């Protein structure tokens, strides 16, 4: 499982559970094409995303759905979605996980990358 | 002054100075139209990217070229740039403050709305 | 002045304002003294802590009474307060700002020295 | 496994291994007693530091020694340590995790708190 997506939310102190997760792989001209998509469990996690046969090198945006989240709480927040943008597995394979604090007007992300 | 950014770097505890930042609106059709930029100064702050005229409700995204600046301390970056997408809602008068906290690994935004 | 502090809140995108922040300093015997103290303004800052002349060498702790904060708003709060620690040390001009990012359940806290 | 500690360094984007933590206990007087301490696993992870029998209603301090950490990778940071006051188990025992993200002049902490 090369890469994993992990969400916790911060005003309630617990996981961020049914975010939606869509990643995209840039594309020979430019373009994002989609890549995997998915919901965060009821640990937060969502894991399953992709294969080290199809995780190939490249330029990839993870887009965490987090206004979806927040309106289905009843808080109207800032952002309309997080995203992570990255260059990965450009001198061989890693496994990522891309960490995710949200609250309403901020969020914090960051890249566990592990051989 | 609208809309404003502030970029710190959380591994120097320092302001991120000369860090580029693109500002777009989302048009009509799906798609991202330039609308600012700037380099970040000496305070990591960048102002004067827009006025109340033309700062309309809409989609907007900022991106912040993280990856440069991180280069340019000899520091191997994760994210290609880090981008805040918000939208622009106008109801009351409303300045926008963008701040984000970089480190290699990692990035922190928030939005002051005041 | 050499020490200021900012707080802002992550749930509704402004300053933390009249937050109770608190300055201790190390004394010789492992102790914490109190050393200034006062509440964030409308801006979520914290101005005139202490002068140059006062602020010398040592381990200082601030700690912002998050909980109460968290209380005035009806949300309940993990932290019992958020405790910042770290030594002042004076080499070459130095002002300190201590910034934190407050939500319920989490806070960041950063430093910028310039 | 109810006070969980997850340290993750943000510059280097992997765990923060061989963090020291160690947790306090207010005592009926006002003195932090010692409580429990440890040092963060190959996956930035410390569990075991108390069971639910012992882990009684109170205030209780983690403090997260980030300073011994980053000397020890050439980097001078600026806190003395991270540190974390909570009331826990005031309405009945819950599982704690507290995680870390640390840089040399920022960090951040959140808890998850589950049932
Ligand atoms: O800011 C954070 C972010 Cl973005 C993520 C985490 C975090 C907590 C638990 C886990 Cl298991 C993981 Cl992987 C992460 Cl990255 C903790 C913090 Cl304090
Ligand atoms: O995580 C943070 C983020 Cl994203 C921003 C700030 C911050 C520091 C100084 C200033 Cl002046 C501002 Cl407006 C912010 Cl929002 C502080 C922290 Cl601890």
């Amino acid at each position: 499982c090369p890469l994993m997506v992990k969400v916790l939310d911060a005003v309630r102190g617990s996981p961020a559970i049914n975010v939606a997760v869509h990643v995209f792989r840039k594309a020979a001209d430019d373009t994002w094409e989609p890549f995997a998509s998915g919901k965060t469990s009821e640990s937060g996690e969502l894991h399953g995303l992709t294969t080290e046969e199809e995780f190939v090198e490249g330029i990839y945006k993870v887009e965490i759905d987090t206004k979806s989240y927040w309106k289905a709480l009843g808080i109207s927040p800032f952002h309309e979605h997080a995203e992570v943008v990255f260059t990965a597995n450009d001198s061989g394979p890693r496994r990522y996980t891309i960490a995710a604090l949200l609250s309403p007007y901020s969020y914090s992300t960051t890249a566990v990358v592990t051989n």
